[PDB]
């Protein structure tokens, strides 16, 4: 065999999606503009881990494996080169990870804020023209986000709700309540997809995935070239993987205003299962299927507590600050999504454990010596974004 | 005063709306790249009505009362021209009629329904940011669109409805469901703008309207030279004022389908009149009021009717035709659209009548040597579309 397109594939998510997909004997391209490698240039970030380039990391799969990954590097933007690649390639499911993902970025200042939006939806819109024009049966696994529900006072569902109003009943999409215009991007995505379902025939599955934690996958592993990335600053790096970094270096945890906001997350070892069970149960022709892609909820100062107490097993005297919240959101607020769907199709969850922490504290022990400090605390506001272009 | 900047001020809604606000003793600017007169040329359409060119338009205003509105010409994606419209006129209110608004046009090829979705969604979020930046007490009228709601089993709201799900209750953004790229970039624009509600603090309406009716205002009615346009062809024409011409020129009248598509109807009077509720009773500061702006619901096929029965009237003699339908939607369907807002600020509607079908049926008889007849029926498929960029 079955033939997958990733997008995205030199990304955190995309990169150890393809080399399972790989090793799970699927033919596997990668289409990537490397942008995310100069954004960290441009804002002065960098990886924990070292991270070799896309050219010298297919090799090396290469000469480990003897299977070929394709490579195609161009902006999905461009339609041009979209449509060329769709046809060298003719995927059977494309696996959508190509977006700027980061929600601090997209709050940078308002160019950064017309590029997410611009680059996310427009590149999503030619991806649906790509498949109704050369291979309408194509599969499109796209990757959307638990944000974009929110934090309503009522339970989350995968997708769609069934609503009695003024005693009429009817099953409608979950009303969307995005903060911030990476999130946003992506409910606009959502929006378009399904109506291209209806319209076209397209066969979608949007994966609303909760944060993902973790560096370590089977294939990843297999050699150093093969390494993933894994952020930390204040823009690409996310809750527990940024407070593991944090405890290993001696830098009190960063709890955003009170800490109670709660959210889903799963390991990188699920993304990765989770996208291969998307794709051998495929969606039907017309049909937009969504499910919530997490695996445990957790608020931040549970995750804090967490790191502390396997930071404690490792002789590191873990302490934790209160950072006035850079956001607007709620600090305090009720949360249960519903996540069946993934597990009624044979997910078998590697749920966040002692095991899990101290291996992840361990390797940020390992590589502390080549942490930026500077980029620890959040510096882009929500409420003071501008108009002009900064130079961080 | 007052202070009001109009963003597609040449346009059918926003000319006529721009002469209103000058006669109630508002300060106006028109915002406006004259795009949508490029399209006639580039489609080969026309008006029913000539009209004069902007320039003209504006000087003959002022030649009549004396007043004048000023005018910068410019695409508000240039977010260096918007921003500079913006602190030479210092608006207190900015009303957004500046988009790609043709459902057909949205989807004649690839090209154009990216055209519609980033000229629409990144236009739309450069007024936020100018408003932000240079005026945040500034009042944003926005016309979103009934579309947004699409024919759902259940009653529609204005933008917001009240549900108990698994025993809690919560107040939510009404469900999205758009049948076109256009009505799409609407769903979008409007989580954007009630997002920056939300984060900075910006006031705004978003008013989702029906479907417009009619040529005449009070304004444009006082000189040839301040004549609106009448839209009659497939692309930008809709339902009523086609079927008028075909009326008038003797060609059956074009419904799709069975003709059960209903939807909410309102006079262009009644566009100016609620376009001027919304700016003299504003928004507070952080509220995102949604208003359903239509006085009634009517089906194709009711339309169809009304113009038959007024063109008897006329020795017309109307016929009617079933086209296949160029557009997936429902031709049956529920449809209860709830609108009291506007009617509880004080609207005085201007409900559908024999005086006003006589009147546009007779205007389109005096015209009927300028109609086009091959631009009646539609080559437009939702299905069909494709990669390539049409010439028409
Ligand atoms: N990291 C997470 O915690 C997380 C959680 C939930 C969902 N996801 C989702 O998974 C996806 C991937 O996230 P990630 O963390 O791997 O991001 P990433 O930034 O590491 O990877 C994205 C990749 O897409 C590429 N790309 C971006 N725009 C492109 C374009 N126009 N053309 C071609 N390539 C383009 C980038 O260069 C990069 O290699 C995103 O949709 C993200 O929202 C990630
Ligand atoms: N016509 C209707 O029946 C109807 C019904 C409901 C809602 N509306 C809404 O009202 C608004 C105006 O509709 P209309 O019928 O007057 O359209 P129109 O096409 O007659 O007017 C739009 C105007 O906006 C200008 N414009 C477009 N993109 C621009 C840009 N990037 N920069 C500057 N100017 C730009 C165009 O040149 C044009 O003069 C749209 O939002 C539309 O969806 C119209
Ligand atoms: O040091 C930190 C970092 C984050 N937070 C809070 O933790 C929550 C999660 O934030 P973060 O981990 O930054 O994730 P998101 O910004 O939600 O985004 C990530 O997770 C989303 C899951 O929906 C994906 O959509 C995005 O692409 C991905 O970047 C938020 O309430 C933050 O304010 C803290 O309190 N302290
Ligand atoms: O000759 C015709 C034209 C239209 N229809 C049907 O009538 C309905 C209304 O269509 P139309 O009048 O073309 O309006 P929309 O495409 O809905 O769009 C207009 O009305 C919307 C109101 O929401 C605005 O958002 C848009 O900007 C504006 O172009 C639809 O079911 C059509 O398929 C016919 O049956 N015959």
């Amino acid at each position: 065999g079955s033939r997958v397109m990733v997008i995205g594939g030199d990304g955190y998510c995309g990169w150890a999606t393809a080399l399972h997909l790989s090793k799970k004997n699927y033919e596997v391209c990668i289409v990537d503009n490397l942008v995310r490698r100069l954004f960290d240039h441009q804002l002065g970030l960098e990886s924990l881990t070292p991270i070799a380039s896309i050219h010298d990391r297919i090799s090396r799969w290469k000469a480990l494996t003897g299977k070929s990954i394709e490579l195609y590097v161009g902006d999905i933007c461009d339609f041009e080169f979209l449509a060329e690649s769709f046809k060298s390639f003719e995927p059977d499911s494309v696996v959508h990870f190509g977006e700027q993902r980061s929600a601090p970025y997209s709050m940078i200042d308002r160019s950064r804020a017309v590029y997410t939006q611009h680059n996310n939806v427009i590149g999503t819109l030619n991806v649906l023209f790509a498949i109704k024009e050369f291979g309408e049966e194509c599969h499109l696994v796209k990757l959307g986000t638990m944000g974009e529900y929110g934090t309503p006072n009522i339970d989350i569902e995968e997708g769609y709700i069934t609503i009695t109003h003024n005693g009429r009943t009817d099953t409608l999409p979950y009303p969307k309540q995005a903060s911030s215009f990476y999130h946003l991007s992506k409910v606009h995505d959502s929006h378009n997809i399904a109506f291209t379902c209806k319209a076209w025939g397209i066969r979608a599955t949007d994966l609303n995935q909760g944060v993902v934690y973790g560096v370590k996958t089977d294939e990843t592993e297999m050699h150093e070239e093969l390494r993933n990335r894994l952020d930390y600053d204040a823009v690409f790096g996310t809750a527990l993987n940024r407070f593991c970094v944090q405890a290993a270096v001696g830098h009190p945890l960063t709890v955003y205003g009170k800490g109670g906001q709660t959210r889903g997350y799963l390991d990188i070892r699920d993304t990765v299962q989770c996208v291969e069970i998307a794709i051998a149960n495929p969606a039907k022709a017309g049909e937009f299927r969504v499910f919530n892609q997490f695996t445990e909820q957790f608020s931040v100062n549970e995750l804090a507590s967490l790191v502390t107490k396997a930071g404690s097993k490792l002789g590191l005297d873990v302490k934790k600050m209160t950072v006035p919240n850079p956001r607007v959101e709620a600090e305090e607020h009720y949360y249960n999504a519903k996540h069946t769907k993934l597990m009624e199709l044979g997910l078998e969850p590697h749920y966040l454990s002692d095991s899990l922490l101290d291996s992840l504290l361990n390797f940020a022990v390992q590589f502390k010596d080549r942490v930026d400090t500077k980029q620890i605390m959040p510096s882009v506001s929500w409420k003071k974004i501008g108009v002009k272009t900064k130079s961080m």
